[PDB]
């Protein structure tokens, strides 16, 4: 080792030399194997081939060692080796392990099963023991936990004036840098106790950095350790940013395609719930101004009838007062299994002018009658009015009443909508209302009722997702197409085909944006899948002079970017009625499939625009870094 | 190693087997040496004997190694070895050092100085290098700091049901113990992760304990490791408790005698201050009812004179009112150097009935006149009344006045009594008083003054301790004898012979009580020193029939225990006038000297009484421990 406090030392951070170490390694189970355990012909001579017993698992002779695992593991040991002089100095069992010693001869048969192994004998290879690996690992782990302080400290240095030029090249007086470091750095650092080691290590890791003055002749070199190799791959090229990058990126896209299993979209006729549906969340709907026409599970009673005074409790009365748009009728007649999470706040609106101000609560009432709502004109009809959701059913001024306001405190109501509880038959309804025991003046409070907040359906039963009111074991995307208005979608239960499809469709979009250059106005060949479907579809031929469409290739191509772009910008549009060309499921199937091939055999898409731009920005960054260092040079021209 | 969770394992704590390890070793500088550094005859052949150069300190060849240090150090290494299987398992550089490897050949001349070394050549011995010891130590330290958690954990076990029978022998089901341990012990312990190791170690340290079931045949043994040896010396014998004990104890007594240097007491004619005096502390005296006759530095003015109105401040007046026992006159006329730390609390006693209640403070006034106090009858006399000690010299009701009380808050006054400030000549006095600016009615407040609290003399000048007012470079113990009343002693300045002597005398006493059996009525031959002086002194012969004293040996012997006992019970009595036989300094010299011989060649004094008693108590302890374990056996009969 060399005196760190010398002259000649380069501070050359380059893109070429992008910091790297070995942070973590691959340890996937799958990856652990290669492969065959070693066996023997009973134990007697060359006869018993029919029979094998495993070698001495007892304390040694195990399987044929994982070529990759050996190679990997040895590498790992080299990390520690990077700090050998320091370990040694710390007296912390430094002695380089030599993995090879552990990898001991195994001689006989190679195979996974006795079966297979019978056939194959492999003389004088190598095994490793459970015990041995135990103790080997033990060591490595220990080594790591000994370095855990060091690593941190090393890192701090490396950031406290960061030697990282990710793009191109920077240079400044290392001396200058170094001395300001030691003028600014916290005394309590390990770096200040161990300058010499840390720097040595740094130099050994960062080819970007050179030793002090060791031979001021030659402080600098071009050959450093292994590092280099890995660095070249992170360094920006003529046509691409990062090779690893784009490769990874694309591979993540694939694997998400993989997991979606594509096919998903091309489903007319029953595709099973379980298969299509992942994980589901609650949704929030309103009474208020929802639309009875559109909303399957939530409609309204109609103006004109008047069911005013109904007994609500023991000799206690409330006017439900049924007429002009009385909140909403929640149609929970076999509408899967949910929890009617009613979230009332704001809305109280005190009775007109009744001293029934006290004792009036926000409530939920289910109505349980074989008399369809439009028939329900008198008390007789009702069968069952069951007040379900009120809890302490009196009242207190929870409304922010001080300043005139009739804001009602946030309540959480629950109605366990389990259709099994009733099992249909007296078809299931529910209403929302400020229900009282203390009798309300019907003549006075002419309003039926105006309990208008939130209704957060909790679709508990992730079992069996609904296709448009139809409680089915089927999710059929392609037929969902063009059969949904925005209103309908919004209205729809959480448990419904539509949202599920969009969730899947959002992953397709994700892929497309990141991988395919459908960014600011770049029409790419990639987009060809949709156009090919469009092109053939447009064969509107009549008699004589058919459709005189100057070939599809400009025309439809541009139209098709436009509509792709609309898909991308909002995925739900796919499900939304009246969308020019996406209404044709063919084109969506075409896109879906299309992409995968496009990833597959795509010659790594690097947008010309973006390249230049990244180049430029990168350069300017470097400039300002230079200028920073310069300022640092100025303020403490370290030696 | 053996399964700990087996049968056959003994739980036999014995006196014989008193836990021990190697907690710390001797590393006294003195002790580091042995000895001669190794040198060479310049470097040429056998001619240059006249000249030596030290061998290669450079990186190796140093001194002849410390025989003791080698032996010691190797032992130390063995501590770590006690945990070798565990170290190894922890992967913590376990590999047993082998000190011997470090101890490398040195061949040539042996000596301390070139001088000495010239004469002595010692071929092919051994050295150790600075560097080497550096790195060796480093290892050992590291080892220790690795075990620091283990040690603790081991200890906890060993106390959580303590296997320590210091006296005799105990036995109980180890199984029982063990299982209750593991049923009660904290999960977070290292003991519960490492059962097998800890137990092994335990067994290796504690011969008192046997392995589980290793061969249930033979789980038990009588040969354990080295331990044993050390244990036998801590084990109680037929005539003594502990051999180490009594040996140590006595040696501590000697060395305190050593440090006192005996001679101290036998000093008539000037023995130098510095020599006799160690470290000194402040003392606390009262005005109040101290006695002018006895108290050198603190006397009183005498009733009848009346110096009432004296100007105290700028056109502001206080009646010092000098007559009937006015506090005290502190005679600080060349009475060494002190800080007159006046500690007033309680005492305020408001003016008789003057609206001069406000503006009256507890103060100190020094009086600086060549007119001796008894001559001081009018204002003219005073020369100087200097109000020294008041600080904010007005007043506030600091007295706990609410409940009628006239308790004055605790004040801290200071008068830097540096006799150099004045250098005698206008002889130095001081008084204590509630001094006012706001004029006090002399006719009214007829009392002179009653400022009676504490006066804590701070004898700052540990230079030159006073013998009875006489500021001398001499401390003469033997002449102090019989020239001090209890009053005088109490009165005496901190800086005075008397207390110093007692402090020394207290160490003699300490020795005597711990070592010599001058406890509950045991007259021992040891006491013979005093009697032999007594015996010869009693030679009261006249004419004819001289003193018919039935020989000294019962008579004087008993009288002399009595008076020894009185000395022991209070050391100061030695300095106190009128003590029958101790008044003779001869006897104190005799005791002083006497003791040392008595320690020296005493056949290790173990009082018969105490032996039996210790035996008995010890046994009964063991009994109840047995009974405890028994209860533990009961509550969880572990396997």
């Amino acid at each position: 080792t060399y005196n760190i406090t010398g002259d000649g030392n380069s501070f050359t951070p380059t893109s070429d030399m992008t910091s790297t170490a070995a942070p973590a390694i691959d340890l996937k189970p799958g990856v652990l194997n290669p492969t065959g355990k070693l066996w023997r012909p009973v134990g007697t001579s060359v006869a018993t081939i029919d029979s094998l017993a495993i070698v001495s698992d007892r304390f040694g002779q195990y399987s044929f060692v994982n070529e990759g695992m050996r190679e990997t593991f040895s590498k790992a040991l080299f990390d520690i080796n990077m700090w050998q002089p320091l370990f040694q100095a710390t007296k912390t069992g430094c002695g380089p392990i030599v993995l090879s010693s552990f990898t001991t001869t195994t001689s006989g048969y190679v195979g996974a099963t006795a079966g297979d192994a019978l056939d194959n004998p492999v003389t004088n290879g190598v095994f490793i023991s459970t015990v041995q690996i135990m103790n080997l690992q033990r060591t490595i782990a220990a080594r790591m936990r000994d370095v855990a302080l060091w690593q941190k400290h090393l890192d701090t240095a490396m950031t406290m004036l960061t030697p990282d030029i990710s793009a191109g090249s920077a240079s400044c007086n290392w001396k200058s840098l170094l001395a300001f470091a030691k003028d600014i750095l916290p005394l309590d650092n390990l770096c200040l106790t161990y300058p010499n080691e840390f720097y040595n290590v740094a130099i050994h890791r960062y080819p970007a950095l050179k030793p002090g003055n060791p031979d001021t002749k030659l402080p600098d070199a071009q050959a450093h350790p292994l590092g280099e190799v890995a660095g070249a791959f992170n360094a920006a090229t003529s046509e691409v940013g990062s090779l690893v990058g784009s490769s990874s990126t694309l591979s993540q896209a694939i694997s998400t395609m993989a997991g979606k299993d594509l096919d998903l979209i091309e489903a007319d006729t029953p595709l099973p719930v379980s298969v299509f549906t992942p994980s589901l969340a609650p949704r929030s709907y309103r009474p208020a101004f929802i639309k009875p026409e559109d909303a399957k599970w939530i409609a309204e009673f109609n103006n004109s009838s008047l069911i005013r005074k109904t007994l609500t409790y023991s000799g206690a009365t409330y006017t439900v007062q049924l007429g002009p748009g009385p909140t909403r009728v929640i149609d929970m007649n076999a509408m899967i299994d949910s929890v009617l999470t009613l979230d009332v706040s704001g809305t109280i609106l005190p009775y007109d002018t009744n001293p029934d101000l006290s004792t009036s609560v926000p409530a939920f009432v289910l109505i349980q009658t074989s008399v369809p709502i439009q028939q329900v004109t008198t008390a007789a009809n009702i069968t069952a009015i069951t007040v379900v959701s009120a809890a302490g059913a009196s009242a207190i001024n929870l409304a922010i009443n001080v300043r005139g306001q009739p804001r009602f405190n946030m309540l959480h109501l629950q109605a366990t909508f389990e259709r099994e509880t009733i099992t249909g038959i007296p078809y299931i309804y529910g209403l929302g209302t400020f229900l009282i025991p203390s009798p309300t003046s019907s003549s006075n409070f002419s309003n039926p009722t105006l309990m208008d907040g939130l209704l957060t359906v909790t679709p508990v039963l992730l079992r069996e997702t609904t296709y448009k009111g139809e409680v089915v074991d089927a999710i059929v995307p392609a037929t969902v197409m063009a059969n949904q208005t925005s209103e309908e979608v919004a209205s729809a239960l959480a448990n419904d085909a539509i949202v599920l499809v969009s969730n899947h469709l959002n992953k397709l979009a994700n892929v497309v944006g990141d991988a395919i250059p459908v960014a600011s106005r770049t029409d790419d060949s990639a987009t060809s899948a949709i156009v090919s479907r469009l092109a053939v579809q447009h064969k509107l031929s009549q008699v004589g002079q058919a459709s005189p469409t100057p070939p599809d290739y400009p025309l439809l191509w541009r139209r098709a970017k436009r509509a792709a772009s609309m898909f991308v910008s909002n995925p739900s549009l796919a499900l939304q009625v009246g969308i020019p060309v996406l209404t044709q499921s063919g084109m969506l199937s075409a896109l879906t499939s299309g992409v995968g091939t496009a990833l597959r055999t795509g010659s790594l898409g690097k947008g010309v625009t973006d390249a230049s731009e990244k180049l430029r920005a990168r350069q300017s960054l470097t400039v300002a870094k230079q200028a920073f260092f310069d300022q640092i040079g100025s303020l403490w021209p370290g030696k």
